[PDB]
Parts: C-alpha cells; structure tokens; sequence
C-alpha cells in the first residue's frame, strides 16, 4: 500500500506544489534537497546550476547571504526552472501569527515573492500557520511544520511532535509536510524531508547529529534527505551530490519494494 | 525579600546587559518595552525620539523594515544612546547553533552589530544558545529564552517551560532572562519580559490574547511589559506609552509594597 512518489503526485488531497514536487523527484530519480548554507551569492548560484540537475530542492537561508539582493532570488528560480527544482526558504517562523505574515511577504526579503516553500515551528500554536497561509494561499504556496528537530537535546518530541502532525494535517490547504527525523504522519499526501545527514557517523560541535541516508530513508521512512556541509564541505560538491542522491534513491526504492 | 530594579542591578550574578537595563528601568520610571513593529524607518525613528524617554527598551523586528539599512540601525543607537533605552531585536532565533551563530552574526542585518538583546526559542536543545554565544559573547550581548507565549494553543507550556528555564540559569553568562507570560525563575537575576499587553481585554485575529499590565506585572509577577499595537495604533502614541508606562510602574511598585 505504499505509493512510489509519482503516484503520490496524484492524490486526491495532495497540494500543489507537493504535487510538482513529487513528480520532479520521480522524473529526476533525486530524494535530494541540496541546504545551500553558503554566504556568496556567486557560490550559491553556481552550486544550484551544477548541482541542480542531482536535487528535488535547494534549501536557502536568505539571511545569511551576505548580498542578498531579490536580483539573486530572480537569478536562483530561472535556474530552478532550468533545472526542475523547488526553492526552500527555511526561515523557521516561529511567531505569532500577525507578526509572521509580514515576516513572509515583507522587509528586505520578500520570501514569499520567490520561495516555493517556507517552514514553520509549532511552538505559537496554529496562528503561526494562520498567519503565513493569509500570504502564502493567494501566492500558491506551501509551508513545512517543523515536527521533530537533529540537534541535541531537541524538545520536539513526544506531545510535541503530534501536536504538529496535528496541526498539518488540519491546515492541509497550505502545510505540504514536515521537517522531521523519522515518518511522523501515515497520511500519505505529507511530504517528510530529514536534515542531519551524513554518510558517515558523527556530528558538529554545536549540537548537529547526522544519520545516513539509509537510516533516515529505509529505516525512519522519510522521503527527502537535507544536507548541507557533508556536500557544500566536500571539494567536489557535484560527486558529493551524486553520492548522497544515489544513497536517499536506492533507500526509497527498497522500502519501496 | 524582593528586590528593587536598582539593587537587582547590583547582584552578584547579574549580567551586564541585565545591570545596564536594570539601572536605566530605576531611573527612569520605566518597564516598558515598545515593540515598533513599523515597516517604514522613518516610523521607527520618530517613534524612538518621542517615546525614548518613557521607555527601557525598543524591541524591533528589523525583517519587516522595508527600507532596512545599517545607518537606520546607527540613527537607532543613538538615540538609544540618548533617551536610555536597550534595542533588543525580536529575531527568535530557532535553528541549530551552527546556523543561527550565522544568522546572529551576518546577512545584510548583522544583527549582533547594533542589538544589545535577542531571543531564542529553546527547542532546538541548548545548541541554539551555544552557537548565539559564540558570537554574543565576544561582543557583550545578552539573550531572552521564550519560555512561554501569549498566542492561542502555545506549546511553550509544562516540561518546556522548565527546559527554558533550566537552559538559562546554566548559560547565564549570555542569558539574561525570557519572554513568559509570568514569573518562571525564582532567580532574581533573570529579567521577565511579557508581551500579549493591553489595558483592554481582547485579542487579534490570528491567535493573539491581551492581559493588562496590572494582571502581568503585579499579578504574574513579570518585570516588564512589551507592547506593540495598544501604542502604534494609538493616535497619540506618546500619550499611549505613557499610560502603559505608567500602569507597569505603579503594578511593580505595588508588588514590591
Ligand atoms: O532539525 C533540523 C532542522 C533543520 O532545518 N536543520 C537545518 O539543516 C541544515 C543542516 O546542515 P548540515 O548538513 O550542514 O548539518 C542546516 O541548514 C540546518 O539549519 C537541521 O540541521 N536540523
Ligand atoms: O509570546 C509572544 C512573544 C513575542 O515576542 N510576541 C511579540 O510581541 C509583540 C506583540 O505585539 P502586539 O502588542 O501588537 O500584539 C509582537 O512583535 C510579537 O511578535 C508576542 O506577541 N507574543
């Protein structure tokens, strides 16, 4: 009874941009969401066309580069559409619902002009998602609700955790899925995207913890691996993506069957 | 056995931050944080001016100034300078410590260059503040942990609560308090700041609940009240911050008999 990506795609209840996304994933055979976490605009755009054609997604934090202009963001979805990926701001909202909207659509910023996809904590309660979906609805977009966090000593469990499978899946016209380690919902129209990847066993020391894509995909039952410095740090970013791409690909098919 | 704003100032384990503001709250007949939740600079800045002297601190959320620059940050300091107040930027950091040291540090906001105060949220595990210090160290800041919220349907409530509470008094080398709706640490070191206040009963549309500054700062037990709309969409805004002036002194007053 588990669906392959492109059949997930088709759900009557699936989003949108859940649906795109899961066809690019299907087309492209990538489970890979590249987190450019880089403070270069230059870097940033040559990381997304080389790597674009390896990942379902790029994962920005805006506000760690260094030359945002929105000139950038119009430069990073041409190549986007270039490449078929979905662009991912991982702002984490996490306020209340009137001050979040102008988080999203306003500022220096203007995220909600140019990301596919934002996040969101559930810590505010549900007007965190109501304050977002007031923008993001009428620009077609979609939110992640963070479930479940990599970091040591993470409070993201427990109530916690399905106090924010809760939350999606009741505000379904806008939240597409979760940041999580694990499958969090058995609805199958909710995207699960997993940071704190690594091939190799270990961690940073600010408290970041890595699984393998194996553990995390075939084992936890997540979707979407995210990973940042196991690719951006490597010297060869296009094999380091190739690597962690055919890794999250070979799990999803074997749980697949 | 409570203390006085000014004596709390002078603990052996207070903060520098916390002693600065503590100071300036003694002298002034203030615990009243603005929150100049403005999109335009010039707003902002005029609402310093006029409101610098009835306040301790002006909070912002530099992500919906739309006309953002860093010499808009410098105009803020001095007149923070001027009227005796702390910036605190409402950031609510929220990532693992290896982002948002980042984030704290650079982007065009830079915000650790002109906030004498941020915030975190505690559910990324203690990471979020290590990495936070690493760069609010160095440069003499000082942080608030969310430690309970005024929107409907919080989670910050029960084990979370006293997991924030718990994560300052163990890095109280940067962590000078919390956002909370109450009194959380025995601990007179540690400042309380609340927002959700207005002299009215009420709320918003999107999750937000009012209480008064009496209920908050006599009742509760908090120190200082933050507020937003019960000033800014006020006509008088000066006359507003006067009278939540007031009403927070006179509640801390009575309290302290
Ligand atoms: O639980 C979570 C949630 C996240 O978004 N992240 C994000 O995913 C990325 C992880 O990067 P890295 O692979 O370099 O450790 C970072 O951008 C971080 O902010 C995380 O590490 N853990
Ligand atoms: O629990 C919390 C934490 C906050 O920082 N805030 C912030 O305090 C301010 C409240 O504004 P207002 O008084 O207009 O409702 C907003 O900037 C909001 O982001 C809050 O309302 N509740």
């Amino acid at each position: 009874m588990e669906l392959s990506f492109g059949a997930r795609a088709e759900l009557p209840r699936i989003h949108p941009v859940a649906s795109k996304l899961l066809r690019l994933m299907q087309k492209k055979e990538t489970n890979l969401c590249l987190s450019a976490d880089v403070s270069l605009a230059r870097e940033l755009l040559q990381l997304a066309d080389a790597l674009g054609p390896s990942i379902c997604m790029l994962k920005t934090h805006v506000d760690i580069l260094n030359d945002f202009t929105l000139d950038v963001m119009k430069e990073l979805i041409t190549l986007a559409k270039c490449h078929e990926f979905l662009i991912f701001e991982d702002r984490k909202f996490a306020d209340i619902g009137n001050t979040v909207k102008k988080q999203y659509e306003g500022g220096i910023f203007k995220i909600a002009s140019w990301a596919d996809l934002v996040n969101a904590h559930v810590v505010p309660g549900s007007g965190v998602v109501k304050g977002l979906q007031e923008v993001g609805l009428p620009l077609h977009r979609g939110c992640l609700l963070i479930a479940e966090m990599s970091s040591t000593g993470s409070l993201a469990t427990g109530d916690y955790t399905r106090a924010a499978v809760r939350m999606a899946e009741e505000h379904s016209e806008f939240v597409v899925g979760f940041i999580s380690g694990s499958r969090v919902s058995m609805k199958p129209e909710f995207l699960h995207l997993t940071p704190g990847v690594q091939l190799e066993a270990g961690g940073d020391n600010l408290g970041q913890q890595y699984n393998s894509p194996q553990e995390v995909i075939g084992k936890r039952g997540s979707d979407i691996i995210i990973v940042g410095r196991g690719i951006i740090s490597a010297a060869d970013r296009l094999e380091a993506a190739e690597m962690y791409r055919k890794a999250a690909w070979e799990a999803y098919l074997s749980r697949l069957g």
